[PDB]
Protein backbone atom coordinates (compact mmCIF):
# COMPACT_ATOMS: atom_id res chain seq x y z
CA UNK A 1 0.00 0.00 0.00
CA UNK A 2 1.27 3.51 -0.89
CA UNK A 3 0.43 4.73 2.68
CA UNK A 4 3.20 2.39 4.04
CA UNK A 5 5.78 4.60 2.14
CA UNK A 6 4.22 8.11 2.41
CA UNK A 7 2.56 8.99 5.76
CA UNK A 8 0.46 12.13 6.55
CA UNK A 9 3.58 13.62 8.27
CA UNK A 10 5.86 13.03 5.19
CA UNK A 11 3.07 14.52 2.93
CA UNK A 12 2.59 17.57 5.23
CA UNK A 13 6.33 18.16 5.88
CA UNK A 14 6.98 18.12 2.09
CA UNK A 15 3.96 20.46 1.40
CA UNK A 16 4.65 22.58 4.52
CA UNK A 17 3.29 26.03 3.42
CA UNK A 18 0.52 24.85 1.01
CA UNK A 19 -2.17 25.83 3.58
CA UNK A 20 -0.81 29.33 4.47
CA UNK A 21 -3.47 32.07 3.89
CA UNK A 22 -1.31 33.38 0.97
CA UNK A 23 -1.97 30.07 -0.94
CA UNK A 24 -5.37 30.22 -2.77
CA UNK A 25 -5.78 26.36 -2.67
CA UNK A 26 -5.36 26.30 1.20
CA UNK A 27 -7.25 23.29 2.64
CA UNK A 28 -7.91 21.69 -0.79
CA UNK A 29 -5.05 19.15 -1.06
CA UNK A 30 -5.62 16.64 1.80
CA UNK A 31 -3.47 13.54 2.47
CA UNK A 32 -6.72 11.46 2.40
CA UNK A 33 -7.57 12.69 -1.12
CA UNK A 34 -4.05 11.82 -2.32
CA UNK A 35 -4.21 8.29 -0.82
CA UNK A 36 -7.77 7.68 -2.17
CA UNK A 37 -6.52 8.62 -5.68
CA UNK A 38 -3.11 6.87 -5.49
CA UNK A 39 -4.69 3.49 -4.49
CA UNK A 40 -6.63 3.55 -7.82
CA UNK A 41 -3.37 3.30 -9.87
CA UNK A 42 -1.76 -0.13 -9.26
CA UNK A 43 2.04 0.18 -9.10
CA UNK A 44 2.01 3.91 -8.23
CA UNK A 45 4.43 4.18 -5.26
CA UNK A 46 4.20 0.32 -4.87
CA UNK A 47 6.74 -0.73 -7.60
CA UNK A 48 10.25 -2.01 -6.79
CA UNK A 49 12.05 -1.92 -3.42
CA UNK A 50 11.29 0.71 -0.72
CA UNK A 51 14.00 3.08 -2.16
CA UNK A 52 12.33 2.81 -5.62
CA UNK A 53 8.85 3.48 -4.11
CA UNK A 54 10.18 6.48 -2.15
CA UNK A 55 12.03 7.76 -5.26
CA UNK A 56 8.82 7.58 -7.36
CA UNK A 57 6.83 9.56 -4.71
CA UNK A 58 9.75 12.02 -4.34
CA UNK A 59 9.81 12.54 -8.17
CA UNK A 60 6.00 12.75 -8.43
CA UNK A 61 5.72 15.39 -5.62
CA UNK A 62 8.84 17.13 -7.01
CA UNK A 63 7.26 17.71 -10.45
CA UNK A 64 3.69 18.45 -9.28
CA UNK A 65 5.12 20.85 -6.59
CA UNK A 66 6.77 22.79 -9.48
CA UNK A 67 3.46 22.96 -11.45
CA UNK A 68 1.67 24.36 -8.35
CA UNK A 69 4.42 26.34 -6.53
CA UNK A 70 3.66 29.63 -4.70
CA UNK A 71 7.38 29.92 -3.80
CA UNK A 72 9.70 32.95 -4.17
CA UNK A 73 13.40 33.77 -3.52
CA UNK A 74 12.77 34.91 0.13
CA UNK A 75 9.98 32.44 1.05
CA UNK A 76 9.96 30.90 4.55
CA UNK A 77 11.78 27.47 4.69
CA UNK A 78 13.01 28.04 1.07
CA UNK A 79 11.07 28.09 -2.25
CA UNK A 80 10.98 24.18 -2.17
CA UNK A 81 8.53 24.30 0.82
CA UNK A 82 5.79 26.10 -1.22
CA UNK A 83 4.56 23.23 -3.45
CA UNK A 84 0.77 22.80 -4.01
CA UNK A 85 -0.03 26.47 -3.26
CA UNK A 86 -2.32 26.64 -6.39
CA UNK A 87 -4.99 24.37 -7.92
CA UNK A 88 -5.91 26.60 -10.97
CA UNK A 89 -3.62 28.33 -13.54
CA UNK A 90 -2.76 31.94 -12.48
CA UNK A 91 -3.18 35.03 -14.72
CA UNK A 92 -6.48 35.31 -16.63
CA UNK A 93 -5.85 32.13 -18.71
CA UNK A 94 -8.11 31.62 -21.75
CA UNK A 95 -10.24 28.58 -22.60
CA UNK A 96 -7.36 26.28 -23.77
CA UNK A 97 -9.76 25.14 -26.51
CA UNK A 98 -8.09 23.43 -29.54
CA UNK A 99 -11.02 22.03 -31.56
CA UNK A 100 -11.17 18.21 -31.73
CA UNK A 101 -13.73 16.00 -33.55
CA UNK A 102 -12.76 13.42 -30.79
CA UNK A 103 -12.86 15.69 -27.63
CA UNK A 104 -14.87 18.85 -28.41
CA UNK A 105 -14.63 22.11 -26.36
CA UNK A 106 -17.84 22.13 -24.25
CA UNK A 107 -19.39 25.60 -24.81
CA UNK A 108 -18.58 28.04 -21.95
CA UNK A 109 -15.99 25.62 -20.41
CA UNK A 110 -12.25 26.35 -19.96
CA UNK A 111 -9.38 23.77 -20.03
CA UNK A 112 -6.65 25.91 -18.43
CA UNK A 113 -4.22 24.25 -15.98
CA UNK A 114 -5.86 22.53 -12.95
CA UNK A 115 -4.59 20.34 -10.12
CA UNK A 116 -1.14 18.95 -9.36
CA UNK A 117 0.06 18.40 -12.98
CA UNK A 118 -1.80 21.48 -14.31
CA UNK A 119 -3.66 19.31 -16.85
CA UNK A 120 -4.49 21.58 -19.83
CA UNK A 121 -6.46 21.55 -23.14
CA UNK A 122 -9.65 19.72 -24.10
CA UNK A 123 -7.57 16.82 -25.61
CA UNK A 124 -6.02 16.02 -22.19
CA UNK A 125 -9.19 16.54 -20.15
CA UNK A 126 -10.93 14.24 -22.66
CA UNK A 127 -8.21 11.55 -22.74
CA UNK A 128 -7.84 11.54 -18.90
CA UNK A 129 -11.64 11.65 -18.32
CA UNK A 130 -12.02 8.55 -20.55
CA UNK A 131 -9.17 6.80 -18.65
CA UNK A 132 -10.40 7.60 -15.03
CA UNK A 133 -14.17 7.46 -15.92
CA UNK A 134 -14.86 11.14 -14.93
CA UNK A 135 -16.75 13.72 -17.06
CA UNK A 136 -13.78 16.12 -17.31
CA UNK A 137 -14.55 17.28 -20.90
CA UNK A 138 -18.05 18.42 -19.89
CA UNK A 139 -17.04 19.50 -16.32
CA UNK A 140 -13.30 20.34 -16.37
CA UNK A 141 -13.88 22.31 -13.11
CA UNK A 142 -14.04 18.94 -11.24
CA UNK A 143 -10.20 18.93 -11.39
CA UNK A 144 -10.14 22.08 -9.10
CA UNK A 145 -13.38 21.38 -7.05
CA UNK A 146 -12.71 17.71 -6.11
CA UNK A 147 -9.28 16.84 -4.56
CA UNK A 148 -9.55 13.06 -5.29
CA UNK A 149 -10.25 13.84 -8.97
CA UNK A 150 -7.49 16.53 -8.90
CA UNK A 151 -4.89 13.93 -7.69
CA UNK A 152 -6.32 11.29 -10.11
CA UNK A 153 -5.57 13.59 -13.14
CA UNK A 154 -1.95 14.02 -12.03
CA UNK A 155 -1.36 10.28 -11.32
CA UNK A 156 -3.13 9.37 -14.62
CA UNK A 157 -0.66 11.65 -16.42
CA UNK A 158 2.27 10.18 -14.45
CA UNK A 159 1.32 6.56 -15.27
CA UNK A 160 0.45 7.02 -19.01
CA UNK A 161 2.89 6.69 -21.95
CA UNK A 162 1.98 9.01 -24.91
CA UNK A 163 3.53 8.96 -28.42
CA UNK A 164 7.35 8.85 -28.18
CA UNK A 165 7.26 9.52 -24.36
CA UNK A 166 7.42 6.70 -21.79
CA UNK A 167 5.32 7.11 -18.60
CA UNK A 168 6.96 9.20 -15.84
CA UNK A 169 6.27 6.01 -13.77
CA UNK A 170 8.54 3.86 -15.98
CA UNK A 171 11.37 6.46 -15.70
CA UNK A 172 10.90 6.95 -11.91
CA UNK A 173 10.93 3.16 -11.22
CA UNK A 174 14.04 2.52 -13.41
CA UNK A 175 12.02 0.58 -16.02
CA UNK A 176 12.80 2.93 -18.99
CA UNK A 177 15.55 2.26 -21.57
CA UNK A 178 16.27 4.99 -24.16
CA UNK A 179 15.67 4.11 -27.86
CA UNK A 180 18.29 5.01 -30.52
CA UNK A 181 16.22 8.24 -31.08
CA UNK A 182 16.39 9.02 -27.31
CA UNK A 183 20.17 8.29 -27.18
CA UNK A 184 20.77 10.65 -30.19
CA UNK A 185 18.63 13.26 -28.35
CA UNK A 186 20.81 12.76 -25.19
CA UNK A 187 17.68 11.69 -23.22
CA UNK A 188 19.25 9.64 -20.36
CA UNK A 189 17.39 7.85 -17.51
CA UNK A 190 16.90 10.24 -14.57
CA UNK A 191 14.69 13.09 -13.27
CA UNK A 192 15.70 15.32 -16.25
CA UNK A 193 13.85 13.09 -18.73
CA UNK A 194 10.77 13.25 -16.42
CA UNK A 195 10.93 17.07 -16.78
CA UNK A 196 11.22 16.54 -20.56
CA UNK A 197 8.07 14.32 -20.60
CA UNK A 198 6.12 17.01 -18.68
CA UNK A 199 7.27 20.22 -20.47
CA UNK A 200 10.50 19.54 -22.44
CA UNK A 201 9.33 21.41 -25.54
CA UNK A 202 9.61 24.64 -23.44
CA UNK A 203 12.21 23.76 -20.78
CA UNK A 204 14.72 21.22 -22.18
CA UNK A 205 17.72 21.24 -24.57
CA UNK A 206 18.43 25.00 -24.10
CA UNK A 207 21.00 24.83 -21.27
CA UNK A 208 20.60 26.07 -17.67
CA UNK A 209 16.93 27.16 -17.09
CA UNK A 210 15.10 28.39 -13.91
CA UNK A 211 12.00 26.14 -14.29
CA UNK A 212 14.16 22.94 -14.58
CA UNK A 213 16.30 23.95 -11.54
CA UNK A 214 13.05 24.57 -9.55
CA UNK A 215 11.77 21.06 -10.37
CA UNK A 216 15.17 19.71 -9.22
CA UNK A 217 15.12 21.79 -5.95
CA UNK A 218 11.77 20.22 -4.95
CA UNK A 219 12.98 16.63 -5.81
CA UNK A 220 16.27 17.04 -3.80
CA UNK A 221 14.34 18.32 -0.74
CA UNK A 222 11.83 15.44 -0.95
CA UNK A 223 14.61 12.79 -1.53
CA UNK A 224 16.13 14.04 1.78
CA UNK A 225 12.71 13.97 3.63
CA UNK A 226 12.39 10.32 2.31
CA UNK A 227 16.07 9.67 3.30
CA UNK A 228 17.11 8.55 -0.24
CA UNK A 229 19.70 9.89 -2.73
CA UNK A 230 18.40 11.72 -5.86
CA UNK A 231 20.64 9.85 -8.36
CA UNK A 232 21.99 11.37 -11.59
CA UNK A 233 20.87 13.18 -14.76
CA UNK A 234 18.66 15.53 -12.72
CA UNK A 235 18.47 18.15 -15.52
CA UNK A 236 17.35 18.12 -19.19
CA UNK A 237 19.67 21.03 -20.17
CA UNK A 238 21.37 18.98 -22.97
CA UNK A 239 18.29 16.89 -23.89
CA UNK A 240 16.39 17.48 -27.16
CA UNK A 241 12.63 17.81 -26.35
CA UNK A 242 10.33 14.87 -27.29
CA UNK A 243 7.98 17.29 -29.17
Amino acid sequence: DVSSIITSQIFNQMLLHRNDNACPANGFYSYQAFINAARKFSGFGTTGDTNTRKNELAAFFGQTSHETTGGWSTAPDGPYAWGYCFKQQQGNPGDYCVPSSTYPCAPGKKYYGRGPIQISYNYNYGLCGAAINQPLLSNPGLVASDADISFETAIWFWMTPQGNKPSCHAVATGQWNPSSADQAAGRVPGYGVITNIINGGVECGQGEKAEVANRIGFYQRYCSIFGISPGQNLDCYNQRPFS
